[PDB]
């Protein structure tokens, strides 16, 4: 039942206890294994439940499981449920949640920090413009000057019978992707639907390659409103190569701020369906998936044919030697302009440790083998070597469907 | 809508359902629960075995499109007979054939399944002591290595017989690099294969002291204790490697085998279990110059050539290690290509392999693969496999690791 870790590198052993405690089911049955795919293809009862095991591990961190707070908690809660149907989490409880759900994300490769995340309660919030005001701090907080500090904003949780508090845009800052004439996309080719929403809702369209695109926030049961970001908040970084001086003349750039927006938060039960959250980019995001990627900026031919490489043949490697360059310009424009990133070998190193410190912690960690593992170089990594089990732990982060 | 894993690929957004796993019969290591997805390791009565007969002989005469003639019915009628009188049974010389493609075909580690169709299968289930295993060694190494223009070929040795035991060929690879255990602790040559080469002494192998030093073959007939066979210099091509530009690294003294022999997995076809069966096709590029050059465990010439190349090892973000096992990689390429021996990089190989996903969709409706083994060690999403969602399962025929015979 308990599952054999192991490490082929270095040759060490685990067993994954903490995955006993996973309650929710995944996409793999003994037939077949769908760990390489992307998504996913209420009762007093079943919330209640939910909620007694977030409040029990609540107590729990606090170090004072079954004292008195916690027994009047579990009744505040039951009373609460009976009642209305639903309930509501206390600030404290709140910022547990957040930095559990994270703790929890298979997919993150930063893990190392879970316990170092600002929290901004945003519940009380009842329009579009409040949101975009809320959102305008988590940027200027998280941002910090370059020097970037984790954070996560949340926004109302949903509610029966009432739309859903929303931000459209998968990330607070994203560059706008113009379908043209020739089935061509000048920009980022992965935001050409969200630029079209944009525009239908009344914004002006720019022409740029790296136009920062506005915000489509949306209260419940109410069309969404379109706001521009102050420029001035969104810093950016222009990439230029350590040797190579021609670089610079590619134009390119990049935001500082990964600040994925599109993805609901869910803590003992309850969702919160717009919750933004923020640490600091991994290079290779940038580099290697963000422009080299086929379908993005595509980048890679050019990069090649600048350096003089033979993109004729592939045994030459000239897409392994751009994509290396590209990212040491990413890594390079950062600390030259002093924003926080990390390259791929610093953070698996990081993850690597996360893995043991959780071990002794909890008894393992879920991790999506598939996503810890770097786009580029996979196996000059640690964890290529290093055998995982991936499984659902709740509070978590999943996805949801798109507000349109 | 279709009742089947949907699968697709995000690069060009296209989709399909795979149909084809309806028909595994072996549970795999997944639950619902969790996923070991990315684990190396995932942890007989007339009965199954006629059963497991009956699915292969149905597979094959499908294969010839004879299902369910005379023909069909009266080798399923065989089959039972001679299981029945037996407890076994043995394959017609066709049916071995097209097992064999079947489990190359079915290996869901396999990026170069592409090539499944044309594979020469050598029977050698008349074989009968060790010296005669060698001697058919030798020949498929002969014929596979074809002076550098490589051919897949697989050599298949007699069947697990109930009690009587097994003929297995000890080394993981007809070809492979002793690893000697240094004093200071360290492994001279290749350090995967420190315990083969341990045996391969202990059993009277004279060792050399270098770090490519070829291992010899300890050949298992049934029942008796392995003997030593050392492969004649002339019969085990290799190429002495090189950079194109970098005029050092040919100094470095790196070099490798053309022929990728793996030799200890079990082929299992229609119930029956051949524990010696050596395969071998080609390299792909990245199997030498990534894992087997620069894993930390194995001979980690990462540091060196990055020394060489004279970059800041110091700090992680300088990418040295990403500019050298480039390099490396370039050279394992280059050094194949200019001796003229067989070798296909990570791109050409996931794009080839790519086609061949397209293939079997419209000829069975899915293919089983691996995606963590599928995507390389290196340059990951910018190959395209890397974009592709892949179900993972088992089918029969198949390859299967087996416990090492000491
Ligand atoms: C502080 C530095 C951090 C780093 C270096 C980091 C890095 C990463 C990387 C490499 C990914 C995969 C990205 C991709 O391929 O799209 C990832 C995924 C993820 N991270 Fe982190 N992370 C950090 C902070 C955070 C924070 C603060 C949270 C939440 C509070 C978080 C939540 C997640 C989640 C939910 C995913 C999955 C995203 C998806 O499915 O699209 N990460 N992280
Ligand atoms: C035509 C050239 C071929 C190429 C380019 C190719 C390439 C590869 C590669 C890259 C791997 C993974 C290597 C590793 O990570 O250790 C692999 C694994 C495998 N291949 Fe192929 N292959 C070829 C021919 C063959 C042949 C002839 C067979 C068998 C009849 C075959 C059976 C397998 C099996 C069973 C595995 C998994 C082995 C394991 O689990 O260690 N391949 N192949
Ligand atoms: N540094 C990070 N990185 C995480 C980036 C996640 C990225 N996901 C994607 O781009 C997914 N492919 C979108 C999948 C949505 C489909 N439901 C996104 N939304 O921009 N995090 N920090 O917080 O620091
Ligand atoms: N190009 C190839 N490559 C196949 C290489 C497979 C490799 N596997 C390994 O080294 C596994 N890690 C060993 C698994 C053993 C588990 N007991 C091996 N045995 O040498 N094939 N052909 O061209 O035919
Ligand atoms: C199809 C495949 O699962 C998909 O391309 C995955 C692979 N690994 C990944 N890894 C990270 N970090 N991010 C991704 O988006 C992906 N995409
Ligand atoms: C732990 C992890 O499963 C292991 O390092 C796997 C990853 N992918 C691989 N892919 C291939 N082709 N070969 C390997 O040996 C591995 N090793
Ligand atoms: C340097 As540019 C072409
Ligand atoms: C150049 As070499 C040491
Ligand atoms: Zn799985």
């Amino acid at each position: 039942k308990f599952p054999r870790v192991k490490n082929w590198e270095l040759g060490s052993i685990t067993y994954d206890t903490l995955c006993a405690q996973s309650q929710q089911d995944g996409p793999c049955t003994p037939r077949r294994c769908l760990g390489s795919l992307v998504l996913p293809r209420p009762p007093a009862e079943q919330l209640l439940s939910q909620a007694r095991d977030f409040i029990n591990q609540y107590y729990s961190s606090i170090k004072r499981s079954g004292s008195q707070a916690h027994e009047e908690r579990l009744q505040e809660v039951e009373a609460e449920v009976a009642s209305t149907g639903t309930y509501h989490l206390r600030e404290s409880e709140l910022v547990f949640g957040a930095k559990q759900a994270w703790r929890n994300a298979p997919r993150c490769v930063g893990r190392i920090q879970w316990g170092k995340l600002q929290v901004f309660d945003a519940r009380d919030c009842s329009s579009a413009q409040e949101m975009f005001t809320y959102i305008c701090n988590h940027i200027k907080y998280a941002t910090n000057r370059g020097n970037l500090r984790s954070a996560i904003t949340v926004f109302p949780q949903r509610a029966p019978g009432r739309g859903d508090f929303r931000i459209w845009n998968s990330q607070l800052v994203r560059y706008a992707g113009y379908r043209q004439q020739d089935g061509s996309v000048r920009g980022d080719p992965a935001n050409v639907e969200i630029t079209e929403l944009c525009i239908q809702h009344g914004w002006t369209p720019g022409n740029g390659r790296f136009d920062v695109l506005p915000l489509l926030l949306q209260a419940p049961d109410e069309a969404p409103e379109l706001f521009v970001l102050p420029p001035e908040l969104v810093l950016e970084v222009p990439l230029e190569h350590p040797t190579l001086e021609w670089f610079a003349a590619l134009g390119l750039r990049w935001y500082a701020l990964p600040a994925v927006s599109n993805m609901l938060l869910e803590i003992g039960g309850l969702e919160f369906s717009a919750a933004p959250f923020s640490g600091w980019y991994m290079s290779t995001e940038i580099g290697t998936r963000n422009l080299c990627d086929p379908h993005r900026y595509n980048i890679l031919e050019d990069v090649a044919v600048c350096m003089d490489l033979d993109t004729r043949t592939t045994s030459s490697l000239w897409k392994d030697k751009a994509a290396v360059e590209i990212n040491l310009a990413v890594l390079h424009s950062f600390q030259l302009a002093k924003v926080t990133i990390v390259d791929h070998h610093a953070a698996t190193v990081s993850f690597m440790k996360h893995l043991d410190n959780e071990q002794k912690a909890r008894g393992g960690c879920p991790a999506d083998w598939a996503w810890i593992v770097p786009p580029i170089s996979g196996s000059l990594t640690p964890v290529f070597h290093q055998e995982m089990v991936n499984y659902i732990l709740s509070p978590a982060f999943r996805y949801q469907p798109d507000p349109w």
